[PDB]
């Protein structure tokens, strides 16, 4: 149908925003700390304490299969890089305090990300 044509191209123009956003926030990470899934090799304990994993190749991969639907499932695998590390890490560590200064950082983008999602539609 041409319906289902015409929600396929939303989501289509929806994965291009985000991947404008992914690259946005990934910048605010130069240090690459979150770049790839810690490695269960080289943290043998991680799924003991952190039940669901994210970072951002991970996300890329999930992007590039258009499987966001829609900001807010996007936002969740952001929030779940950050929130993971802030568990797994202490205040006084870098990996701790290179996840707050993403959230910190990438606060600023994801509040215009919203409102372009609801202004194109």
């Amino acid at each position: 149908s041409m319906e289902q044509v015409a929600m396929e191209l939303r989501l289509t123009e929806l994965t291009r925003l985000l991947r404008s956003v992914l690259d946005q926030l990934q910048d605010k990470d130069p240090a690459r700390i979150f770049a790839q899934p810690v490695s269960l090799k080289e943290v043998p304990d991680y799924l003991d304490h952190i039940k669901h994993p994210m970072d951002f190749a991970t996300m890329r991969k999930r992007l590039e299969a258009q499987g966001y639907k829609n900001l807010h499932e996007f936002e969740e695998d952001f929030d779940l890089i950050i929130d993971n590390c802030m568990k797994y890490n202490a205040r006084d560590t870098v990996f701790y305090r290179a996840a707050v200064r993403l959230r910190d950082q990438g606060g600023v983008v994801l509040r215009q990300a919203r409102r372009e999602v609801d202004s194109i539609g």
